[PDB]
């Protein structure tokens, strides 16, 4: 599993949210953030969990409906996540073996 | 070394701090944040030893959850290095 | 690639800034926090960087945000395994 984490334009968050949801990625987590790539300027984090084989999906939806084509667009990264626990039942999502 | 970093209910933050200070864990890491499984929500992040984890992660889970949908999930992120900037001393990841 | 998170002083933040912009580190991402060592308002600075940048980047960081003093924070390493720039969809693998 991996974390998908885009930095993006704050007006672009209702768009990245439709992308995601009409592939069935619900879940997020949405942080204001701050940032430049010369002040930083007011940004929007959002963070998805997701299987290994969902990354390029994810990311592609993310930069289609993100993207301006204008510098300041932002990036996204990609980062291991080695187990996913669910606090409601306990249950633990990993890659198996 | 791992970054654990669990998104639950703002109300649970008091019990999760309680908690993990009870089994030794008192550096921690909170962000005001909104999700959906958008709500206001609590981040907690710590950064322990490998052998830690599953200690975190059950006191986490105990002290955060309620049986009901939005009680928030808990990932386990590696982390290679980890440096204290008062001394510069660095912790490296076991190889 | 790796992602160098920091948990600084807010006050440091100006500090940290201009220590990464004099190496060539412009991109970063700025998140207000609260926090405590092993809640107090603080600073998390992030950056994504080339393998080799590494130290480079976590030198300038510890030099512009010490004071020597407990409660000056703590810098992580995490692994970043692709890097996308949303504006060309020009993906950057470790």
């Amino acid at each position: 599993m991996k974390m998908v984490v885009a930095v993006i334009r704050p007006e672009k968050l209702e768009c990245v949210k439709k992308a995601l949801e009409e592939r069935g990625f619900v879940g997020m987590t949405v942080t204001e953030v701050k940032g430049r790539g010369v002040d930083l300027l007011q940004k929007t984090k959002v963070e998805v969990v997701v299987s290994d084989d969902a990354v390029d999906e994810v990311v592609e939806a993310i930069v289609s409906s993100a993207r301006t084509g204008k510098f300041g667009d932002g990036r996204i990264f990609v980062i291991p996540v080695e187990k996913s626990v669910k606090i409601r039942t306990g249950d633990e999502e990993v890659a198996a073996a």
